[PDB]
C-alpha cells in the first residue's frame, strides 16, 4: 500500500525533509552528480542500468550524466512540493514509478539509493535524523514498484 | 543544433519566460492540467499517445492525468532554471528528448503544445509577446527531436 507508506510522513518527518532540502536542493547540479557518483561507487552492480550515459566515472565532465543528475533532482523537488497533499504525492509517485518499472527496477534495487543519500546529507552536515526522514520518502516510491 | 536554438533565447526572451513562469508556474497542478485538457480539446489526435492515462476526459479527477500534468510542469521548471547556462540547458533538453524520441514524437507533433501554452498564458493576461517567447523555448526542444 502506497497510501499507508505516505501516511508515515508525519509532521516532523516532513519538516526535516524541507529543512534538509532547502540546502541540498539549492545546488541541484552539484549534489545531483554527487548522489549518482556515490551510487556507482558504493553499488557498482547498478552501473549496467545507465549504459546510455557512457563513462559515468567522469562525473561532472560527462554531459549526459550531468543532464540526468540535474533532472533527477527535479523529481525530488516534485515530491517535496506535494508533501501537503498525500493524494497528489501518491499520483506523482506512481507516475514516477512507471518508467522505472518498465526498466525492471525492483523495490530492492531502488532502496540502494538510501546509502548515497545518507552520505550526501552527511557531507552537508545533516545526520541520522535526516537520513531516516528521506528513507521514509523512498519507501513510498518502493511501495509503488 | 540544440546549442544554436538556445541562442534565440536573448535577454529579453529569458526575461519574459521568467516573469510569465512566476505566475503559471506558481500553480502547477491547476495550470498543468489546463495545458493537457486544452491539448486534448484542440488536438484530439494526440489522445492516442496517452492511453496509459486512461480516461483523460475526467480531468482533475483522473489521478493518472493529474500526476502527469504536475510532473510535466517540473520539466519546464528545469528548463527555466537553466536558461543562463546554455551548456546545462542543452544537456537537460537532450536527456528530456530521449523518451519522447522513443515514443516517436516528431518535432512537428511536439510543436502542437504551442497552442495550449498560448491559451493558458492568455488566461493570465500574458499576450502574444510571451507566447512567442515560449515558442522559442519549445523550439530548443524541437531542435533535439
Ligand atoms: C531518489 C532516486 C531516484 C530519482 C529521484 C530518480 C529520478 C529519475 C528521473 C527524473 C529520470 C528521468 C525520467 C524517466 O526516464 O523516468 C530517471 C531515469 C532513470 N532512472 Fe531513476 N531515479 C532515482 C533512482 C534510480 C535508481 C536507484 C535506479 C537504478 C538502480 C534508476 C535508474 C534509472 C534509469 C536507468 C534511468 C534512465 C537514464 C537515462 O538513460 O538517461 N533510478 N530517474
Ligand atoms: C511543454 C511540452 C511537454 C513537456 C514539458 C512534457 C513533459 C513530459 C514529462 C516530464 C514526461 C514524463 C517522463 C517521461 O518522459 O517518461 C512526459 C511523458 C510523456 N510525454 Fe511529454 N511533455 C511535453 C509535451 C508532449 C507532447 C506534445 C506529447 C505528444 C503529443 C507528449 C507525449 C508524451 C507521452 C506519450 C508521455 C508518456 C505518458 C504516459 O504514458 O505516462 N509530450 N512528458
Amino acid at each position: 500500500s502506497v497510501y499507508d507508506a505516505a501516511a508515515q510522513l508525519t509532521a516532523d518527518v516532513k519538516k526535516d525533509l524541507r529543512d534538509s532540502w532547502k540546502v541540498i536542493g539549492s545546488d541541484k547540479k552539484g549534489n545531483g552528480v554527487a548522489l549518482m557518483t556515490t551510487l556507482f561507487a558504493d553499488n557498482q552492480e547498478t552501473i549496467g542500468y545507465f549504459k546510455r550515459l557512457g563513462n559515468v566515472s567522469q562525473g561532472m565532465a560527462n554531459d549526459k550524466l550531468r543532464g540526468h543528475s540535474i533532472t533527477l533532482m527535479y523529481a525530488l523537488q516534485n515530491f517535496i512540493d506535494q508533501l501537503d497533499n498525500p493524494d497528489d504525492l501518491v499520483c506523482v509517485v506512481e507516475k514516477f514509478a512507471v518508467n522505472h518499472i518498465t526498466r525492471k527496477i525492483s523495490a530492492a534495487e531502488f532502496g540502494k539509493i538510501n546509502g548515497p543519500i545518507k552520505k550526501v546529507l552527511a557531507s552537508k552536515n545533516f545526520g541520522d535524523k535526516y537520513a531516516n526522514a528521506w528513507a521514509k520518502l523512498v519507501a513510498v516510491v518502493q511501495a509503488a514498484l
